[PDB]
């Protein structure tokens, strides 16, 4: 088996797991739906009990795992659970990642793009006070790239442009992947996060020299860092805080899991685990936070900001920013660089997510790492045609999978390990090897608050919240709903395959 | 491997295979369509030139390949030819009938749900003479039954019964394949056959006793029989003419292949596959042919009859002839005998379909012919929810695989078996043990006139009538191009996991 050749590659491409999209598009976004400030508490609170916790439990599974020769969930939980049900379970830690993968990396060529035509200056021009006489050619320059519906008709429309930027993101996936552990996503890893790191705090650098009659960017660090305990009872920003907590340290997606399989079996995940951990929220609430938020209060004002910020999910990242940076000197080259900042922040992510995938068609069907690369590429971009062509059919992948799902699967992993495998053998297992020990009052937030507080947080979601979506939405959902069900139907029959295989294997041997 | 027991056995099993929706409802539609008497000529022609040869050498690949273990077009291109490529068309023979099942089971529990209804006197009546009034009631019945659009939306919404009976109908065809060849298939066609005969002749006479102020059945009769030459130069019935015949006799489908792959090494398939294709015939133009068409024209006249056939596929069937029926003493009972015999017409095609995916997993992927027709059920019945579901999928699914689809790959394996393996190798091996000889002369229409005669049709059909359907139709029609392209890459990865195996396999052997 592979395994990480140093442990700062390690811990850099761990980082990378985690540092992504979420930090610089989705955290802001979100953050700003909730208050600012009061989404803050109950963010910080969810990474305490939920976000470490749950992240030295994956790294655990993973090492423990990977000592066996396995990877991914649907054997790892059977490993941990000698039982039918578990290996079903577990086909939710390959089905997760390949969903989300299946729209994330187009979300990720759309980044690519934009720093290419941003680079080579076919952006549009605003002309030179009205706030919509600005922010119009920019809306309808994300509008044409991705192709939003002109009618009435759900079906987008891609230009030629973003078709072919697809293509070469997804070459350039395959181009690390294909190379392996250490000398693919480890090498690349140590390129690419202090390149990010440098790009952000130039960024950061610049953002905070915007003045204008609206305000300063300083008021968009206050509007962020000022808490509002009176939204300590809203549960729906409590909700909001889980999601980003999960979503931004990679936890229930198995990605960090299929990482750690390559970790030796007596290296430490204690202080590495912890590492990036931080330094993901590092970047996420320091940088992250620091970007576009100010950028759009200081142009805008706190309430226009709070407004653009629950417009849409891309607005923000795609039209906002960049047509903020076209009012200043050398703002188009600032907007390659945000965009520059963002493709290689995906770029870290993508290859994380694909990889439990590969580590599962060569684990358990045993095909070479080249055909289970390019196996993988051909699935994932064959189903990104759904996501490129039928409008909203990215919302629901990213519901189920990337929001529903991960919350499911880290209370499931987290109830298998804990309970079922046995605390104390978890506890035992998380602990050896580790460079630090894990504080003893966190033995007791896993075994009992990280589960009663995700189990709650399920329900009230549950009850409150789904039932809307279920009956208030177009019929075209169930086009996305079928494919991906069909999805886990085909990996399900993957699992059986691998097992007959291992049967018919030790019938030999 | 599995072998046929007795030779009647493989020939009713053959014929079922051949005998099915397509003879009582497909064929009356299509010659009423093309002139009727018009429309024979043809077809009379394509059977001949198309049919018979296309037939024996359907048979002889699969003997051949059985003979070695395969029984599905991967595996035996591969043999005939030793390419890459050939393993990939191959998939066409899996993908084909696939696809074929997923919408060919479901019409088929649409009989077996009016049977049902039919027996327990659950159907509607008429207002006792307007052609409209007893119409309508029998109209909205059907389409109540599988759901059809009342607004815009292109979704159907099947009643639940339709729904439990397709669920039930599933069963039944798992029923039969589960105990596999000579007791599962070989048992059915015995007691099918000889049932579907009697049905079908005692529905002919009752129908031959029709006579109304519009005519009687001898009209319709005279309609088919009549020859018109003035349209021996229309290709459009040609196309009809040709595609019926592969259509009906089961080729292009990958079934016959599969079913012949199962006789004997020595055993005779030339008198045994003319048997099977003279058989079916007669059940088409004698027993199809007298039922559906002499019951409207006596009732109707023939414009009127002509008319109702291009109305629909299912009108002539589902609801004109059980409306005519309802006009006569015991017309209900005799709704219930149409529909008995269109379901184990279907029945014991639907087996056929799916013998072999059945096949491929046992002889490819080494899977137990349990968890083969398992696997096999569970595909066919969850793509099936698209076409249950998705107004205008069946058609999608009918064109591709079951109309474009058997004609291509017809002249693919005629290409490969004659062109490639060598024709005087294709000819030897078609003769081997033949009970008869195949007539000499059939040696240079199988070389040379039949693969033209189907390259011709092809590119005029291609000319002038396919660009029509890719343009012109609605975008929902990418949904179900778009699924079964997914199947095409599913399949083809199943093949690579197959010559993985191989590999393994012989490395310890
Ligand atoms: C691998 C699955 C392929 C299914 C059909 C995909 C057809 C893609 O079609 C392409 O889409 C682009 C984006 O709109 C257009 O710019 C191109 O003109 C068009 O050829
Ligand atoms: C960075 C490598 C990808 C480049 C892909 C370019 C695809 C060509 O894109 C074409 O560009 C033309 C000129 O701008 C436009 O007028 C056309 O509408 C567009 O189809
Ligand atoms: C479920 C996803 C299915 C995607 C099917 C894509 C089929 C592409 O089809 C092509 O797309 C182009 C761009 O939209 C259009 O300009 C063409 O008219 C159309 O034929
Ligand atoms: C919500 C969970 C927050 C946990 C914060 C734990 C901070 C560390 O807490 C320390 O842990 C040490 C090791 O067990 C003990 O020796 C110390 O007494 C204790 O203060
Ligand atoms: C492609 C086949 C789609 C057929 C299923 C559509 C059935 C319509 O069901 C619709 O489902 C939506 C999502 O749950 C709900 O919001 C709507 O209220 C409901 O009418
Ligand atoms: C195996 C794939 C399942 C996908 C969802 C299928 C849901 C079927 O839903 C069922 O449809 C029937 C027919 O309309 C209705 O009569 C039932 O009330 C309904 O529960
Ligand atoms: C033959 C075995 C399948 C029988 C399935 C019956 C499913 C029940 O079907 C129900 O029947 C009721 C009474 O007719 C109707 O009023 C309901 O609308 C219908 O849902
Ligand atoms: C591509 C095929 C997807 C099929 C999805 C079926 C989802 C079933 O969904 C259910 O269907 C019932 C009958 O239509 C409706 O009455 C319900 O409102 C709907 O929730
Ligand atoms: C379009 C193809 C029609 C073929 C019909 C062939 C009918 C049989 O034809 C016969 O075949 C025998 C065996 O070769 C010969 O001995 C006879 O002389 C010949 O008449
Ligand atoms: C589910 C995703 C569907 C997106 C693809 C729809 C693109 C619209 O393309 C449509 O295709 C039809 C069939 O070729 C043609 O008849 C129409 O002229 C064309 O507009
Ligand atoms: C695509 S890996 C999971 C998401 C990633 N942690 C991010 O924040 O973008
Ligand atoms: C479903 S097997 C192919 C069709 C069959 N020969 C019929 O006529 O119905
Ligand atoms: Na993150
Ligand atoms: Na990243
Ligand atoms: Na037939
Ligand atoms: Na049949």
């Amino acid at each position: 088996r592979e395994h990480w050749a140093t442990r700062l590659g390690l811990i850099l491409a761990m980082a990378g797991n985690a540092v992504g999209l979420g930090n610089f598009l989705r955290f802001p976004v979100q953050a700003a739906e909730n208050g600012g400030g009061a989404f803050m508490i109950p963010y910080i609170i969810a990474f305490l009990l939920v976000g470490i916790p749950l992240m030295w439990i994956e790294w655990a599974m993973g090492r423990y795992g990977g000592a066996q020769g396995h990877g991914t969930t649907p054997a790892i939980f059977y490993l941990l659970w000698r039982n039918r049900f578990a290996k079903i379970l577990g086909v939710f830690g390959l089905w997760i990642p390949l969903v989300v993968a299946i729209y994330y990396v187009y979300i990720e060529s759309w980044t690519l793009g934009f720093a290419i035509k941003f680079l080579v200056g076919l952006v549009p021009e605003p002309p030179p006070t009205d706030p919509d006489s600005i922010l119009r050619p920019f809306k309808e320059f994300l509008y044409s790239y991705i192709g939003v519906p002109k009618g009435d008709e759900p079906i987008l429309k891609p230009s030629l442009f973003a078709y072919i930027v697809f293509l070469i993101t997804m070459f350039i996936n395959v181009s690390i992947l294909i190379r392996g552990i250490s000398k693919g996503i480890e090498r690349f890893a140590k390129i690419a996060m202090p390149t990010l790191f440098i790009l952000a705090v130039f960024l950061v650098i610049r953002v905070f020299l915007l003045e204008t009659p609206n305000g300063t960017a300083a008021d968009g660090l206050n509007f962020l860092w000022t808490p509002d305990f009176e939204k300590l009872k809203d549960p729906g920003v409590w909700i909001a805080a889980v999601g980003q907590i999960f979503f931004t340290l990679s936890l229930g997606f198995g990605a960090i899991i299929t990482y750690a399989s390559y970790v030796r079996k007596d290296q430490d995940i204690v202080l590495s685990g912890l590492t990036a951990a931080t330094l993901n929220e590092k970047a996420e609430v320091i940088l992250g936070g620091s970007i576009s938020i100010p950028a759009a209060v200081a142009f805008f004002g706190v309430a226009n900001a709070v407004a653009i910020a629950k417009a849409g999910a891309f607005n923000l990242g795609f039209i906002t920013l960049p047509a903020i940076f076209s009012q200043t000197a050398g703002g188009t080259f600032l907007g390659f660089l945000w965009f520059f900042l963002l493709f290689f922040a995906g770029l870290t992510s993508s290859i994380a997510i694909m990889q439990p995938m590969i580590a599962f068609l060569e684990d358990e069907l045993k095909l070479s790492r080249k055909h289970a690369v390019l196996w993988t590429a051909a699935i994932v971009f064959f189903s990104a045609h759904l996501v490129m062509f039928l409008n909203k059919s990215l919302d629901e992948m990213d519901f189920w999978a990337g929001t529903i799902g991960v919350v499911f699967f880290g209370l499931t992993e987290l109830i298998i390990f804990f309970w079922i495998f046995g605390a104390d053998k978890a506890w035992e297992e998380i602990n050896r090897g580790g460079i630090i020990k894990v504080p003893r009052i966190y033995y007791y937030v896993m075994r009992y608050i990280t589960p009663a507080f995700l189990a709650v947080l399920l329900v009230v979601w549950a009850r409150e919240y789904i039932p809307k979506i279920m009956e208030e939405t177009h019929w075209t959902v169930w086009i996305t709903r079928f494919y991906i069900i069909g999805l886990f139907l085909f990996l399900t029959f993957l699992v059986f395959l691998a097992e007959r295989r291992r049967n018919h294997e030790s019938a030999g041997t």
